[PDB]
């Protein structure tokens, strides 16, 4: 029926090295991405801080330009890459992806996921 995305309940990152956030997916015939968002949870909000559109890829945050990167060459998979990990990335991430469907609409499905980050 629809894509499945898969991404882990949690991922462990060195300190001072970079990991990646897997978010994956098979793609299934008539499903196109739309959109790709990564969020991080700060307060009562997760914020944007990557979109992935027609127009290409947005890192909106100058702190964040540089040193996140996401998945681009295998069809479905979207994770995350963060360089240079600090203590305070620890948090929990959420990916996000919307296609349009066989019948026209659009569906989108979330998961979150915590990076800890250890010395």
């Amino acid at each position: 029926s629809r894509p499945i995305l898969e991404v882990p309940e949690s991922v462990t990152g060195p300190w001072r090295g970079d990991v990646n956030l897997p978010c994956t997916y098979d793609p299934l015939q008539g499903y196109t991405q739309v959109l790709v968002r990564w969020l991080v949870q700060r307060g009562s909000d997760p914020v944007t801080i990557f979109l992935r559109d027609s127009s290409g890829d947005h890192i909106q945050q100058a702190q964040y330009q540089g040193r996140l990167h996401v998945s681009h060459r295998v069809p479905g998979d979207v994770s995350l890459q963060l360089s240079t990990l600090e203590m305070d990335d620890r948090s929990h991430y959420t990916c996000e992806v919307t296609w349009q469907t066989p019948d026209g609409n659009q569906v989108v499905r979330d998961r979150i996921t915590e990076l800890r980050v250890q010395k």
